[PDB]
C-alpha cells in the first residue's frame, strides 16, 4: 500500500527513517543486528501466534510497523500481571517502532467473556495515570540501557472511546459484519465453555471480540498498526481480530482510501501474538500473592511488598522472570545467574529481579530504598 | 406509564380520544362493540402471538395502542405476499388505532436470514412511494365502508435509516446486549437450519432480529408503538424484538425519561404476532403465478393479470381470501358464498375478491375496467 502525503519536511523526515530502517533491515539479513522478533523468542515473549513465524519476522525486519496491547480499565490500578505484554510492546519502542496502549473505556463496559460510571471513568483516568507514568519510566530506561534518540520511534496513549462513542452499527455490521461468520466464533473454547457451564453468553459478551477487531482496524487505519501483542488467554481474540481487520479493509467503498487501506502485498496483512500464561510450580498466577493483586499503585501495594514479591521468585523461575520482566542484556543476565548459583540462599538474582521490575515501575531511588529494606536482618512473613 | 406533556389544546384532543377510546371499550365489554383482536381471529389473520390472546385482546380493548409492520426494499415493488400482515394493520387503522409501515432501509443491507447501494436506494423510493399508494387507497376504503372520522386515528410510513444511518453500537450494546443471551437466539430453527446446511449464518445476519428489535424500542419510544404484526415467518423476529425492547425500556438510565419508557402496570408490555402462511392444496405460495410474483406495480404486472391471479383463485380457499384481503363485513361475505355455491363456475366468489383486492391497490375505475376485460369471451391461457 502507498504512503500517504504530508509536507515536504515531515516527508523528509520520513523518508531518512525508511532509509535507516532498510540499513537495519539489511544489518538483520547480514546477521550484523539481531531482528527483534528473534529477540522476542530468545526472552521468552512468544506464545501463540497468528500469523506464521516467518511472516512475522520479516514483516518485522523490513518494516517499522506500529504495533498495540489493549487493556481494559476493570479497576483503578494496573497489577504485575499486565506487564507481561507490555514488555514486548516496550522492546519494540526501545528499537525504534511505533507502540500503543489502547485503553478499552468502552469495551471494559462490555467485559471480555473469560475463558457504575462514577468508578468505571475513576478507572479509566487512573489506568491512563498508570500509564502515562510507566511510558514515562520507559524512556528512562531506554536511556539507561543506550538507545539512541530517533525521530520515527513513537509511543502512545489510545482509548478506544474516542472511536466508539458514536461509532455507528450499521456501519460496523456493514463494514465487516457479512465477512465474519458466527460458527468459528462459536466454535472456540472460550465461547462453549461460558454456554455449556456457567451462565451463558450474552450478545454484547459474544459481539465483545468484533469491537476488539475494530479496535485494530481504527490504529490500523489511524497509525499504522499492523501488529497486536496480547495476554496469554487472547489468542481467540487476535484470530477474530484479524478477520475484522482483513474484512475493513477489503469492504473500504472509497478507491481513493483503498490505494492506502486494501492491502496490495503480502507483508501488508497484519499479524499478531500472545504472551506465555505465566504461573509458579504451586500453581499460583504471577502477579498474585496471597489473594491479592501486585498493583503497580503504590497506595495498594506498598514499593516494599512490590519488591517484595519479586524477591521471593523461586531459583527455578528466577532466569525466565529476568529475561522476560528486565531490559537487561541476555549476557547480563547470564552473569547474574553465574553469581547467583554459587550461592543461591543470597537471593542474589531476585533481588536483581526486585531491583529492575521496581525501578521500571516506581524509579531507581524506590527501588534502592526498597532493597536496602529487603537487606535488614528483618523483612517480614510477610 | 404517564402521557408526555403537550399544550393545552393537543392535550385536550387527547384527552377526548382517550374519553372516546373507553366509551368504545365498555361497549365492547358489554359487548355492543367486537373487539378488534375478535376481528382479527374471525378473519383469519393470527397465527402465533406473543404475549397471551387474552393480553393482546385486553390490552386492544383498553389502549388506543400503536401497531407495525416491517417491510424489507429487497425489490422495486411489493407484491401481494406482502398484503397479508398489512391488512389487519389496516384494519386497525379503520378502528382508530395509530398504524405504521415501516421500512426497513438499512437493515435491508444486512439481510433477514431465510428460515448495490443504487439499486438499493431506487428501491427504497419506490416501496416509499407505493405504500404511500396504498395508504391512501386504505383511506378511500375507509370512507366507502362507513368509518367515521377520528383525530386520533393515525398513520405513517417511518424508515429505519432514521436512527440507523447514526445510532451508536455501544449504546445498543450497552442497553440491551448484556440482557440478550445468545443461546435462545442459537436455540430457534431459522438459525441452527442455516447453519447445519446452507452456507452459515454471518454476524450480520445473526443480528439482524437485534436491528429489528431496536426499531421496535425507536417506534415504541416514538410513536407508542406497543404491537408488531410480523409475516408468517416472523415469530422468532417478533420473540427477539420483544426481549430488545423490554431490555431497552429496563435500562434507561434517565429517571425523567424511565416515567415515560418503563413499564409500570402489564398492560404496558409490547406484544406481537403473525399471520398465517397462505398456500394453495397444490403447495403454490399465495402471489407466486408461474416463476413470478404478482407485483403491486402495474408496469411489473399489468392489473389485468393482477384481477387474473384473483379471479383463478379456488373455491376451497376463496372464502377465506375474501375474509383475508377485503373489508367486506362478514355478512356481505357470507352472502356472496350464498350466491356463489349456487353456480362456482360463475366465479362469483372470485371475481369478488378480484374486484376487492384490485380496488385496493389499482382503485375502483381500474377494478371495473379489469372485470370487464375477465367477463369477454377470451381472457387468456393465461
Ligand atoms: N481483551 C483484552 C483487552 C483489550 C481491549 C481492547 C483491545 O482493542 C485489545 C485488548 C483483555 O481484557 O485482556
Ligand atoms: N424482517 C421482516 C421485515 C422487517 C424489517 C424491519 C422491522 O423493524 C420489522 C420487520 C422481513 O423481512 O420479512
Amino acid at each position: 500500500m502507498l504512503r500517504r502525503e504530508f509536507g515536504p519536511k515531515y516527508t523528509a523526515k520520513i523518508n531518512e527513517a525508511e532509509e535507516n530502517w532498510q540499513a537495519r533491515a539489511e544489518a538483520i539479513k547480514k546477521g550484523k543486528k539481531q531482528n527483534t522478533w528473534d529477540l522476542f523468542e530468545e526472552r521468552g515473549y512468544v506464545k501463540d501466534t497468528a500469523g506464521t513465524k516467518e511472516h512475522i519476522a520479516e514483516l518485522m525486519r523490513t518494516r517499522r510497523i506500529g504495533a498495540y496491547v489493549g487493556i481494559d480499565p476493570t479497576a483503578p490500578s494496573l497489577h504485575v500481571g499486565h506487564l507481561l505484554p507490555l514488555m514486548p510492546l516496550f522492546w519494540m519502542y526501545l528499537e525504534g517502532y511505533k507502540a500503543f496502549t489502547l485503553i478499552g473505556g468502552s469495551t471494559a463496559k462490555i467485559g471480555d467473556p473469560t475463558g457504575s460510571s462514577s468508578d468505571a471513568t475513576m478507572n479509566m483516568t487512573k489506568i491512563h495515570y498508570q500509564l502515562k507514568k510507566l511510558w514515562e519510566n520507559v524512556d528512562t530506561q531506554m536511556r539507561a540501557r543506550g538507545y539512541e534518540a530517533d525521530w520515527a520511534r513513537k509511543r502512545g496513549i489510545v482509548n478506544n472511546n474516542h472511536w466508539w462513542n458514536k461509532q455507528p452499527m450499521l456501519e460496523v455490521l456493514r463494514r465487516v459484519g457479512h465477512a465474519l461468520r458466527i460458527g468459528p466464533m462459536l466454535s472456540r473454547d472460550t465461547v462453549k465453555n461460558k454456554m455449556t457451564q456457567g451462565d451463558g453468553v450474552s450478545f454484547a459478551e459474544f459481539t465483545y471480540p468484533i469491537m476488539q477487531g475494530w479496535d485494530w482496524f481504527e490504529l490500523f487505519y489511524q497509525q499504522g498498526v499492523q501488529m497486536q501483542i496480547g495476554g496469554s488467554d487472547q489468542y481467540g481474540n487476535i484470530i477474530s481480530g484479524l478477520e475484522v481487520v482483513k474484512a475493513a479493509r477489503e469492504s473500504e467503498p472509497d478507491p481513493q482510501e483503498r490505494k492506502y487501506v486494501t492491502p496490495k502485498t503480502a507483508l501488508d496483512e497484519c499479524v499478531g501474538f500472545t504472551v506465555p500464561l505465566l504461573t509458579d510450580s504451586s500453581g499460583a498466577k504471577f502477579g498474585k500473592s496471597a489473594g491479592n493483586a501486585i498493583w503497580l499503585d503504590p497506595y495498594q501495594t506498598s514499593v516494599f511488598d512490590f519488591y517484595g514479591y519479586f524477591v521471593r521468585r523461586s531459583d527455578q523461575e528466577v532466569e525466565n522472570l529476568l529475561k522476560l520482566f528486565t531490559f537487561m542484556p541476555i549476557s547480563e543476565i547470564t552473569k547474574t545467574m553465574e553469581e547467583h548459583i554459587k550461592d543461591p540462599s543470597k537471593r542474589v538474582a531476585q533481588h536483581t529481579l526486585a531491583r529492575e521490575v521496581v525501578t521500571l515501575v516506581h524509579g531507581k531511588q524506590e527501588a534502592s530504598a526498597a532493597e536496602d529494606q529487603h537487606r535488614m536482618m528483618y523483612t517480614g512473613q510477610m
